[PDB]
């Protein structure tokens, strides 16, 4: 307990001072035991302290939840990864999505869908439909990875359509309950708002995420360190869940291609373990520009001596999740500042190394 807190303090405290992080929550799953380390302030203005129940925006860590709902649709044979995208939304039939697979959308290889929807696209069903209807690939589907909200957002929306209900309803009514997540929200209840940390940007501008097209699919989850560790433990032990949910989690542990040291799954990104900190930082700090992929001859099991991870950022928050299946080791780092991905990995690496 002294060694473990000293290890986590040594990793966290300098990174919080260097990046002026007001509050940070750590959760570690070690050999099936949870450990929580809470630092600093959820809100500077009233001095509310971070706890393991504080809600943080996890940004693009939401994509691993989106991938899990798609895994659930696969498990129920409502869809297949080699389906043409437009088979799941009649509004897209006759568009370029006639020639793009669900796997291409899930893995950012549809042919140049951008990082974000253009500002001209509001959170509006018609605007989003018309955006996709008019879109044309810049390059061949299946050839270049460009990290993209509209890409995996559409994957998530099409998975929900395949299940016959809206995305946000499936998450609240089926997925969060199935995984035992009662402190995980797309739309934070009025009664839980007291737990919602403040985000801090430039000059400590207060920042909580506003509405955007396919926000729920791309970046919309708010959760606690305790709940996000529950999600990690479900990923470490899919076999403990009812069969369809065990399968949905397994679908997110399959690699399709490599870019540098990274193997791309559905939501999760994987590295061999051990690997240098510099390489794990570089993987998580990629130039937001297109990368040629190396396609695997068959989908690869993402298990054993590998680190699976995901970064997530909003204007006010910075999240990182990592787990090593072969070591039954999981960690969550949630902060209320969008501090650099390399600094998030720096904390995590110090902890995971400390425990190897
Ligand atoms: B997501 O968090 O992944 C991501 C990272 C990362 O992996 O850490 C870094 C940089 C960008 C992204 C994209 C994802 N996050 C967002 O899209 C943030 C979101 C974008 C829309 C904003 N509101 C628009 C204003 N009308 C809010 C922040």
């Amino acid at each position: 307990a002294d060694r473990l807190k000293a290890l986590v303090d040594a990793a966290v405290q300098p990174v919080m001072k260097a990046n002026d992080i007001p509050g940070l929550a750590v959760a570690i799953s070690l050999k099936g035991e949870p450990h929580y380390f809470s630092y600093g302030l959820a809100s500077k203005e009233d001095g509310r302290r971070v706890t393991p129940e504080t809600l943080f925006e996890i940004g693009s860590v939401s994509k691993t939840f989106t991938a899990t709902l798609a895994g659930y649709a696969l498990a129920q044979d409502k869809m297949r990864l080699d389906d043409r995208a437009s088979q799941h939304w009649p509004a897209l039939q006759g568009s370029r999505f006639d020639g793009i697979s669900l796997l291409d959308l899930a893995t950012y290889t549809a042919g140049g869908l951008p990082l974000q929807f253009p500002d001209s696209v509001q959170k509006d069903q018609a605007q989003i439909r018309d955006y996709y209807r008019q879109w044309q690939p810049t390059y061949a589907p299946g050839s270049q990875r460009l990290y993209s909200n509209p890409s995996i957002g559409l994957f998530g929306y099409l998975a929900a359509r395949s299940l016959g209900q809206p995305f946000e309803r499936l998450m609240e009514q089926q997925l969060f309950p199935a995984l035992g997540l009662e402190q995980t929200h797309l739309d934070v209840p009025e009664a839980a708002l007291a737990q919602y940390a403040q985000g801090y940007g430039k000059d400590d501008r207060p920042l909580r995420v506003g509405p955007g097209p396919l926000d729920a699919e791309g970046y919309g989850v708010k959760t606690s360190a305790a709940d996000l560790l529950r999600f990690v433990d479900a990923n470490l032990h899919p076999e403990r869940l009812d069969r369809p949910w065990a399968q949905a989690l397994d679908a997110t542990h399959r690699g399709y291609y490599k870019v540098g040291d990274m193997t791309q799954g559905l939501g999760w990104e994987a590295y061999d373990w051990p690997i240098s900190l510099k390489r794990l930082q570089a993987g998580n700090s990629m130039a937001l520009q297109p990368h040629r992929i190396a396609r695997l001859p068959a989908p690869q099991a993402l298990e054993g001596q590998r680190l699976l991870n995901k970064t997530g950022s909003t204007n006010g928050f910075g999240a990182y999740v990592a787990f090593i299946p072969g070591r039954d080791l999981g960690l969550v780092i949630l902060a209320n500042r969008n501090y650099p991905n390399a600094e998030r990995v720096k904390i995590a690496y110090a902890i995971l190394s400390g425990l190897e």
